[PDB]
């Protein structure tokens, strides 16, 4: 008496493949701001 | 100054064997809005 849930699995595995690009996509502009933030600090010190 | 009734219980015992023969016909179709019923609620709440 089952439903054929095969259409799922195909669906949402390759949901979380694209979780994984959009996760990248902003971890390369958090490091904008992390490289900045340390570069005004050898300004100011100076 | 009986009248053979032995036609009827040959009838009707034949007669009821066949209406558990079409319950459990409808059994196997209404499973099937149960499981369905069910599995629906585990994708919404995702």
């Amino acid at each position: 008496g089952v439903i054929d849930t095969s259409a799922v699995e195909s669906a949402i595995t390759d949901g979380q493949g694209d979780m994984k690009a959009i996760g990248g996509y902003i971890v390369g502009a958090l490091v904008i701001l992390a490289v900045a933030g340390l570069i005004y600090s050898m300004l100011r010190k100076a």
